[PDB]
């Protein structure tokens, strides 16, 4: 504990790991009574803290070893902690990587000079390689985790948050990998400052340290889960568990909902993207005040790295978004005997429609206070429309959104047209009913999920004999419009 | 010109707003040819650079005009920038937004201690709300572009340049709104170091300075496109006018997908997220660089904002996909057997796939919806759908084909032609290359799947549901096969939502 | 005017020249009641303002001038700018300087790596040697003051200036060599903020701009005075007359003991020391401020540098002290008796001393030549004259007399008047208020003085000699009478020094 | 020691002390052979170390504490760091002085708003004032260096150094008064890094450290020099010396003389200057390169303070100038048969004479290698100048350069002048030559120790028949000049 502390006071990361803010969350303070901190490591520059510990480790090698040059196996943040440790060294840098490793994180490797070796199907036979080339070629091999100088170089995080929030300061929650940032932060704090609590987060699919404390011993997870690629490790560290079993409070596991709806809290107040790893401690700080029913308290974040690829950004708020209770899914049925004019000026998601009695699969936005769903269906049934309540219904938002369509047995005469139109308040309900009824209408897509465009297809059964009507009709909307009827897509699936 | 950059120098900004850095984009520079430099705005407080003509605004008026206070019109950037900026002079601020502000804006603003005026369907009716109070009450109205000390403010964004790159600098590009950003930096640039080009950028939709300068007029634009929401103006300002017809020396515009690749390219170099008007420049440096045959030359974008909402990033996301053309979309055709839906599944290999759908509809033979992944040079679509069709599979490349990627890949399903013995469940395993195909390997082949939907567009957790034709005699089995799969799973059988529309 | 502002927003001083602070004086501000504040040049690595200058010049030139290096002509601030900004750069310097240069200057040139030649006796033949090279060696001549780019270097100054106090600003002093630190700075003011004074300050020995504003051409001085050596130019600058002569708005002179009167007031306020041209800037403020009976106004000062030998403060202290007029010079005559001296010396009481010189001169009556601390306050002079008088001692107050405070002070001493028994002892005690007193108690009466020399000007241990009276036959009581006193002594009277002037 | 090392790490001092520059003493390092860096304190805000521990101290206070207010007893740096603490605190400060103590130190104090109350003839009496108002009013008395708040505040300056020189350091050399600042350093260096030095320096007139030290008890010393006041302390502190009896290395004693010289290197390196206590560490070096013949070493001095009076700097210089050996005094004789052609061009810095066989009291520069004064002597001599070389003749140099004068039995017809000239090399020469001998030169005083107008009084011995020829004569030389012939300080004394 003062091995380390001294360690940590003694450190090298300053040569190129940097001061990082510790910033306000002011949304997320207030939602949660608590005055909440972000600890922005993902303002390193290889976009995680991991430059700090791989930096003090190399630094701390012999010249001899220096001129050997260092190796590791990661494809990840400490990948990139490592080359550009390397490079402000001068010196020489070998990474091995699975061969399946994809090319942009290898790339980002090489853009900092290292050598990234291909080799594996997976992480074991990678680290095996590089192992190999410890002795064969005399490289000194650097973890991402378990080694003293490694944890010490983590640990000026605490250093420096313990310096800039020398006030009140309850709790400080770090996400856990293989324990080496939790370690380091756990050996100066309890030095310290004692009573703070030092918590760690651990997604679900991945609570090694959790399970290592619960079992008083280095439990071997049986997997990992790949959402937080940035803690998929399966065993705690030796040195970083001989730190934590007395030194952590507590892990606290999120699952990964949890974590995405993290990502978003974190970008609301810093506009900052966290990967999955980084959201981690927000995610713990969120499950921690509900836990303790906490009021007033002073709660630190690690936010540790922001390296998750823009594909994925996607799919963080698709999830996010079904927290908000915004998106009201129903279903509709029309008489023949409209309801545009109930459900008004409100933004629609999804507007789906095949004929088969007239079913409309039907996305609006909502709001708990302002908008409840609960008054507009209850409105919609008393102006006389069936109405089913999907928003609950699983099934229907994953799955049923994408999959109203299909053939219909008999429709003759349809014909397929794709229009675009500008999105405004009402713009929808305004296209259909210029669209008019001159032509039934015998199918229907349309989303809307933050898009610039209306996109919109629509089938009308169009009698041959009126089918010279059609460019004239179509033009007096005012729309492009296309006629994808020949459209070998729309043949085959519809 | 003279008149502006002695504003400019003696301008208040450095109050609140800060100097920012100007960031090599190392990957956009490397595929370009040219040194791509990208002043980050977005790094201000409020995540814009309004911050500095709002503040130097405020703070240049008398004590007088200060005293009741000070009003605008805004349910974005300059709402947040003028709140701030009154909060820093300790006076009073009122913002008008409409009603249909989304809550999150509304608090941002109230967050600085200013009054969040809700007023309106749109901006039109929340500004005359703004100018009415003006009168009845006295405050005095901030205009977020057409003011000279807002263009001096704004123009401190090109003194940090010209400091921050003093040695090569061919052109400096700039979204345009209203012109207030970038009338005060061709200012300050013209005066300087003409040399440089001045460059502004703006969306198809909202050309309004391009307009304006090939008619030498002020022209009013018959709407604005609102997804880059930042520079939704239909006018250029008078003021700002004044300066741009003769100190631009050309506005690029740039269409939506632009502007969304532009968006990723950024985050790609910086981890950074801007807001599509945030975008713009970087979506114009790369229609220069095209358009010029560009090399060697260094060019400046201003990252002017991040104030978009995070949901906004699936519609990026979707858009900068198509372009890039990685994902892969093929209708193939195999016939009505029991096991010739996984077999194909097989013949896809450790791929991403990100859609894989279908839903009986005769005997004769059964159409699958496919999207995969696929890279130009380490897995490319046409040696592909080759690889398929050699295996004896019907292919059609629909990768290009709009409706299929806009449209029909949410709409294979539709009701089973007759009725039958299908049940239907959903399952959830981890997402990963094969994990689809491992799956149809467990479930096995006792029943026909009548129905199948999965998609993953970057999923952690792979979801799908099934019809499965299970007889009624052999419907005891269920529990037990679906159980030994290992995966959760749920019988919808009985789901409302699936009876009615499938 | 324009030119050189674009030339000092461009320029490229801030590779090596530093931000300075603009500090409040405090003390001086209570004094004058006016906001004075210090432009703290002396903070630049090279304790003058002058890296800016030669900095920005010599990263102007082309590839070709820097090729075979730069060359210059000075022993003193633009030696070490040069030789720096040359460091900086990778280029090689050779400074020229004359032979009688001290050898402090010398090797702080050569440490940053530049060629110091010794040559000539004085600045001229340097100069002409320095040109010489120029033609010989193909070195580019850089000029200390009179050249665009280091006037536009020079006027970076004023750029931090007008940020630094962007209020209220009523003038700006500025010590004036050779016009490149004014002329830049009055090029930025006069653009930017003109009615802000800019006022030039010269000695009374050296006003080169001041004759030459008068004159309307550029004059040449008969002779410059060396007393501040930063400004010991004889003639304006071409470069720095063109801009000066409409820009700056008067030129202040000051005398050589204003300016340092002006080198302890800085010091008082900042622990500080400035060179005499470093202090012109707060001597031209006291006097404006007099001469205007100026009151609330905002007046700043540049600090242009702190190069001055540690030994030049011998004589900066003795002026300053001068006027203050702190220090009391009197005359007393007492009886030649046993016992008068140290009696006339508890009378002055428990004060600071700081002369106490006597030599016997005739049986009739003796002369003590006397310098005592004294304070308008609390420790009048006059008071203390009326006192001594009203106890029966004639006394001559020789404050203002400019012979007994230069001269006399140095000349009380000379030959025996007769032989006799003088013997001569040096002691030394602990320097406090009352030690003399307490020192001529401890040695008592036995033995007539004769002789007495005693001066204390801030000193820690106090030195004293005295001539004692003491026959043959009581010189066996010296050394256990002496030992006694309990101070370290030690018997003179063999001394040669004394033998032959005394 | 890890004790003082947790409140070192968790003080308050960054309210208002800064982080101070360690800089290199480029021109002392070329001489000594050594790296030497001085740690800047003087540039704290009230110019010494001591905002710092007196800061810490007073920040550490609880509410009901700060309330009542803070009391010191000082006149000099902890007052202003006292007092500079408390402003910053918003608490009232009562500073007792005695009333002995120069109005510009009391005026310091009462400028940060602090009450100064004046009592006591010396420190004693002010202490017991000062302890007796505790009582009386309930204000929370703050040591100079006593205090284990003080001593972890001062030990910030060793945080500071180690983080700033993290490679090669063999020695911090410290000033010691009553062992705050030392005692500090010396628990965080012997903490972090035990294997550099920790070398105390106090003046021979006041070393309370190195005495107790040796005696291992804390001895009272019977006084303490004036000149180094800011270590004017007789007795060391009890919680200092329990720190220092074990960590301190060794004290080095300096003289006066050795400080003065130190001053002006620190000046010649920096332009800053330092106080005595604030040289003392410089000092130190100087002694310890030449004790130990170190080379190749880094060695720290902190500069801790610069409050000198002004006039205090005149005979600071003056001493620094004695090291110098720049200055040959020397005795010439002047045959009834030149002179200043032998001696040329040189700079005269005294040039004094009485009619008595005439003899001249002679300064001029010289240069050990450029221009000894041994070549100048025998050169004279060669020349038939009898010569006395006078210049390590301490009564010469101290006194008879201040004496030569006095009245001449036998000078009648003694007109004295006093004239000005501008400076220049030859321009007393020049002077004396233009003046001539037209009249016996029967006295003449100059002295030139750096001055900017050459100033001589001259008595010339002028017939009463050719005195109306003196305007026209005197004039014709060029130069300003007074007739002091009735000066009463000349009639009295000569």
């Amino acid at each position: 504990l003062e091995q380390y502390v001294k360690k940590i006071l003694t450190s090298r990361v300053y040569d190129v790991a940097v001061e990082t803010p510790l910033q306000p969350a002011r949304q997320l303070s207030e939602r949660l009574g608590n005055q909440v901190l972000l600890k922005r490591e993902d303002l390193q520059p290889v976009f995680s803290f991991k430059i700090r510990g791989a930096y003090n480790k190399v630094a701390q090698l012999t010249e001899e070893e220096k001129a050997r040059g260092v190796i590791a196996a990661s494809a990840g943040n400490h990948a990139q902690g490592l080359a550009l440790a390397a490079k402000r060294q001068g010196i020489r840098a070998v990474i091995v990587m699975p061969k399946t490793t994809p090319e942009i994180k290898v790339q980002a490797v090489r853009a900092h000079g290292a050598k990234a070796v291909l080799h594996g199907d997976a992480f074991p036979e990678a680290l095996a390689h590089a192992l190999k080339l410890v002795d064969e070629k005399g490289y000194t091999f650097v973890h991402p985790y378990d080694d003293p100088d490694t944890i010490a170089g983590q640990g000026t995080v605490a250093m420096e948050i313990l310096r800039q929030q020398p006030g009140r300061l309850d709790a400080i929650f770090v996400p856990v990998g293989g324990g080496g940032l939790v370690a380091g932060i756990a050996a100066y704090v309890k030095y310290l400052r004692p009573e703070i609590k030092v918590i760690g987060v651990e997604p679900d699919e991945s609570n090694c340290l959790q399970a290592a404390m619960a079992a008083g011993e280095r439990v071997v997870l049986g997997q990992v889960g790949l959402f937080a690629d940035g803690v998929a490790v399966a065993q705690i560290g030796q040195h970083t568990f001989d730190i934590c079993k007395d030194h952590v409070d507590e892990v606290i596991t999120v699952s990964t909902d949890e974590i995405c709806a993290a990502i978003k809290d974190i970008y609301d107040d810093t506009r900052s993207i966290t990967e999955p790893a980084g959201a981690l401690a927000v995610a713990g700080i969120k499950k921690y005040v509900e836990r303790e029913r906490a009021e007033g308290q002073t709660l630190v974040a690690i936010d540790s790295g922001a390296n998750v690829n823009f594909d994925r950004l996607r799919h963080v708020a698709e999830r996010a978004e079904l927290g908000e209770r915004r998106e009201a899914i129903i279903a509709v049925t029309i008489p023949e005997r409209a309801f545009c004019e109930a459900v008004g000026k409100r933004q629609i998601t999804e507007f789906n429609y095949r004929y088969h009695e007239a079913h409309i699969f039907v996305g609006v936005q909502t709001h708990p206070e302002n908008d409840p769903r609960e008054a507009l269906v209850a409105y919609l049934r008393e102006k006389g429309f069936p109405v089913l309540d999907l928003t609950d219904n699983e099934l229907a938002k994953l799955h049923i959104r994408h999959m109203v369509g299909g053939h219909a047995v008999k429709v003759s005469d349809e014909m397929v047209f794709r229009f675009e139109f500008p999105e405004r308040p009402g713009a929808l309900f305004n296209f259909l009913t210029k669209l008019g009824g001159r032509w039934n209408i015998s199918m229907f897509h349309y989303r809307n999920h933050g898009a610039a465009d209306g996109r919109v297809v629509a089938g009308l059964q169009v009698p041959e004999d009126e089918r010279h009507l059609i460019p004239q009709t179509l033009e007096a909307i005012g729309y492009p419009y296309w006629d994808e009827t020949a459209n070998p897509a729309y043949q085959l699936f519809l």
